[PDB]
């Protein structure tokens, strides 16, 4: 599913997204757009070996099970293919404790290159919500 991109904070706010770990909506829009342009199924293939799935390209390193990612671990305890689903549950779920890992959003390298610091109230601005 491409969402759009007052849809897709919508549903954000939905799962509790919105301020968790103090980051806004903002933050959390911006980092699905840089890493997925708003796409679900969204896929990249990392030079190690590892795979990011879905609207905030999630690593098999550590968070999710692919069967093809040695020595990797799965601490959101779902499949991959989970993070693909039109049903963003998955994504929110696992982002919320990536977040919570002590790096904060610097987790993905998208939202600290091209997110933080930045005017990320933009990212919602005109949306119901
Ligand atoms: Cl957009
Ligand atoms: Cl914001
Ligand atoms: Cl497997
Ligand atoms: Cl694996
Ligand atoms: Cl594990
Ligand atoms: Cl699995
Ligand atoms: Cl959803
Ligand atoms: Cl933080
Ligand atoms: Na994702
Ligand atoms: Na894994
Ligand atoms: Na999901
Ligand atoms: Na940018």
């Amino acid at each position: 599913k491409v969402f759009g991109r007052c849809e897709l904070a919508a549903a954000m706010k939905r799962h509790g997204l919105d301020n968790y770990r103090g980051y806004s909506l903002g933050n959390w829009v911006c980092a699905a757009k840089f890493e997925s342009n708003f796409n679900t199924q969204a896929t990249n293939r990392n030079t190690d070996g590892s795979t990011d799935y879905g609207i905030l390209q999630i690593n098999s390193r550590w968070w999710c099970n692919d069967g093809r990612t040695p020595g990797s671990r799965n601490l959101c305890n779902i499949p991959c293919s989970a993070l693909l689903s039109s049903d963003i549950t998955a994504s929110v779920n696992c982002a919320k404790k990536i977040v919570s890992d002590g790096n904060g959003m610097n987790a993905w390298v998208a939202w600290r290159n091209r997110c933080k610091g930045t005017d990320v109230q933009a990212w919602i601005r005109g949306c119901r919500l």
